[PDB]
């Protein structure tokens, strides 16, 4: 298993406009379009994304094409980043997939306040890092998806996703 199917997992696929969680204009494999109220401005956002005009809708290939995009802006802003690349080149490759998924659902950004965390991580300290992890608005916001991606920083397996 690798970092694409597991968000591909966490994700779904979804060809037409939708809101994700908080409400936002996404489209295909979590690709956030605007967090802009106007459904006009993700059409906007989507016809330029895809350059083509799309009406709203896209195909599974133009869908995987946004995602490759965005997985390969996750890895690299995860490479370019003074807090996280550090953690990162610390883990193995099966919790890289885990800072991965953090980081492509929340941005680098986010994922870089998780100080203490991302402490125990590099310490691997595994289950105190899955304790810290969990007190915060992502777990109690999207528990499922965070117990997914914090077993996975626990164990180092990919047990948690062999279920679904």
């Amino acid at each position: 298993m690798n970092y694409f199917e597991m968000l591909r997992i966490d994700e779904g696929l979804r060809l037409k406009i939708y809101k994700d969680t908080e409400g936002y204009y996404t489209i295909g494999i979590g690709h956030l379009l605007t967090k802009s109220p106007s459904l006009n401005a993700a059409k906007s956002e989507l016809d330029k994304a895809i350059g083509r005009n799309c009406n709203g809708v896209i195909t599974k290939d133009e869908a995987e094409k946004l995602f490759n995009q965005d997985v390969d802006a996750a890895v690299r802003g995860i490479l370019r980043n003074a807090k996280l690349k550090p953690v990162y080149d610390s883990l193995d490759a099966v919790r890289r997939c885990a800072l991965i998924n953090m980081v492509f659902q929340m941005g680098e950004t986010g994922v870089a306040g998780f100080t203490n965390s991302l402490r125990m991580l590099q310490q691997k300290r595994w289950d105190e890092a899955a304790v810290n992890l969990a007190k915060s608005r992502w777990y109690n916001q999207t528990p499922n998806r965070a117990k997914r991606v914090i077993t996975t920083f626990r164990t180092g397996t990919w047990d948690a996703y062999k279920n679904l």
